[PDB]
DNA sequence: CGACGGATCC
DNA sequence: GCTGATGCGC
DNA sequence: GGATCCGTCGGGCGCATCAGC
């Protein structure tokens, strides 16, 4: 079925306004994305801070319409410095972070998966967590960096709230998905994926914005196959996320999904808090 | 990975 | 330099 | 015999490399 996002809800419970507005979006291609305008819809979305994910290119090859946007100036960029075309993460922003690292602390390594970001009251992380692969041939490499992001996002030493925002490739529950029988022993919906983001929640700890605020709310897709026209017909997948530490749920103003924005397979996603 | 063909279930 | 084929990853 | 289950297959897109010219 159809699926319309809810107006945008600018206000905390409490009554707080919105002070900080994050965006995150698997652009597959970067490059790609430039030339599909997906940086028009980042400038009418107006962003505080941008995540991005599958860049699919090295800092050197960005284009120059990057390096003319003032509202998001200081610029981070990890791309796998032996996978040239693949993967791939980016952070912008519009005020610098405190500091900023790259990778998970233990990995193989520029993987270019994840940014980490600390600003004045809370750090934030992006990721493009490693997808199972078709015939699950990268499941079991799935699950030990699955449970090696869990370890270093726990032993983050600032006591400082988290947000964690991505694409973590995998669909929590049947509602996540629209055809979620068919799709249990593919990629993004294996139990070993689902139980890996259930301890990830457990463990942290960390909570799902968008399912915390719309806890039944079906049809809602953060992707759509390019092929058999799965967008147009709205069969999709949940796999974009904001995920944030307990204490941030008061500052939660809303959690959205761009539906309607193109130029990815991906669909953006929309964080608001009141800070 | 959604579409589809074929089996299985009440 | 540019196009199209192929390979790889989804 | 409609509903459901499950296994099989062909395809959208981006980027790298290569071959030809
Ligand atoms: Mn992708």
């Amino acid at each position: 079925a159809l699926y319309e996002d809810p107006p945008d809800q600018k206000t905390s419970p409490s009554g707080k306004p919105a002070t900080l507005k994050i965006c995150s979006w698997n652009v597959d291609g970067l490059r790609a994305w430039i030339k599909k305008k997906g940086l028009d819809w980042v400038k009418e979305e107006a962003p505080d801070i941008l995540c991005l994910q599958e860049t699919k290119c090295s800092e050197n090859k960005l284009p120059a319409e990057l390096q003319e946007l003032p509202g998001l100036s200081h610029q981070y960029w990890s791309a796998p410095s032996d996978k040239e075309g693949y993967s791939g993460v980016g952070l912008l922003s519009r005020q610098a972070p405190l500091k900023v690292s790259y990778g998970i602390g233990d990995e193989e390594d520029q993987e270019g998966r994840v940014i980490v970001a600390e600003f004045d009251s809370f750090v934030l992380v992006t990721a493009y967590v490693p997808a199972a692969g078709r015939g699950l041939v990268r499941l079991e490499y799935r699950q030990r960096w699955d449970e090696a992001f869990r370890k270093f996002l726990k032993g983050l030493a600032s006591r400082k709230p988290l947000v964690l925002c991505g694409d973590l490739n995998v669909a929590h529950e049947e509602i996540d998905l629209r055809n979620p029988k068919g799709n249990k022993k593919n990629a993004g919906f294996t139990p070993q994926e689902r139980q890996g983001f259930g301890e990830l929640l457990q463990a942290v700890p960390l909570a799902d914005s968008f399912r915390h605020l719309y806890p039944n709310t079906p049809y809602a897709y953060t992707f759509w196959t390019y092929m058999m026209n799965a967008r147009s017909k709205n069969v999709g997948w949940r796999l974009d996320y904001f995920l944030l530490s307990h204490s941030l749920l008061p500052a939660l103003c809303d959690s959205k999904i761009r539906s309607k924005a193109l130029g990815s397979d991906h669909c953006p996603i929309t964080l608001y808090l009141a800070l």
